[PDB]
């Protein structure tokens, strides 16, 4: 089988022996803490923009109602700099073997106070040196998205994604944990991406990271199913933050 690290905190090393071999590893929230050397605590001064992602109307395909934002940034490696770039559009091609053409969506900014908190660089340079580890970047510079996600079972009928797992067309992917109420589902599933082996696993404790090597892993979760469906009154969502890392450039058309 493959190592779900959902219980130990894996160290640096040991997290690029896993990436290395399998294509992902999970970091428990301790195992954040180390990695960043930024607290538990500093990381949660970025839970209140969970409650003030803007609705994204885009698709009307009957599903769980869906909130983000979205940012983009730079880091370089040596010397280190992490810094912002200007607002621009998410490309959503039908293939990742499409040179131009395809769906680009504009989505509301990312709140300017979050990205200026001390946890949020934190959490994207170290993410970005570890995988830098594993497969350096053309010219030492990452090209980072950053998505985060409410889903809300308001509205909506979840089912599973027409194209089942998949990949992000990046280099590396994390996926944070950010938190969850009134729900059940939202298993994550990682897949070899070239191979019949799977897991299954559901991230529960806040600042648990999924970390993905996107050319070697597929990935996908599952429905969310509302705990308590006679009750709308009860909040029933979960919260993630995806961050995409690609060298080159930004997934974009030519
Ligand atoms: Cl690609």
């Amino acid at each position: 089988g493959m190592h779900v690290d959902i219980e130990l905190p894996l160290g640096r090393a040991t997290a690029l022996q896993r990436l290395r071999a399998q294509g992902f590893c999970v970091l428990t929230p301790a195992a954040l803490e180390t990695l960043t050397g930024m607290p538990l605590d500093a990381f949660d001064m970025m839970l209140p923009y969970w409650e003030e992602l803007a609705p994204d109307l885009h698709l009307k395909d009957g599903g769980h109602y869906r909130y983000r934002r979205h940012g983009c940034f730079m880091q370089t490696l040596q010397p280190g700099q992490l810094e912002t770039v200007q607002h621009r559009a998410h490309w959503q091609p039908t293939t990742y073997n499409a040179l131009h053409g395809g769906m680009e969506r504009w989505f509301e900014p990312l709140s300017n106070e979050m990205i200026h908190l001390p946890s949020w660089s934190a959490l994207l340079v170290a993410l970005g040196e570890l995988f830098a580890k594993l497969r350096a970047p053309q010219g030492g510079r990452w090209y980072i998205e950053a998505h985060p996600f409410r889903i809300d079972t308001e509205g909506g009928v979840g089912r599973p994604t027409p194209e089942g797992a998949h990949r992000d067309g990046v280099d590396f992917v994390a996926v944070v944990f950010i938190g969850r109420q009134g729900v059940r589902g939202g298993e994550t599933r990682v897949f070899d991406a070239a191979g019949p082996q799977g897991v299954r696993f559901t991230l529960e404790q806040p600042w648990t990271v999924l970390l993905l090597d996107d050319q070697q892993v597929i990935h996908e979760s599952t429905p969310l199913l509302p705990l308590d469906p006679a009750d709308p009154a009860v909040p029933a969502h979960r919260d993630t933050l995806v961050l995409t890392y690609r060298s080159g450039g930004f997934q974009a058309p030519a």
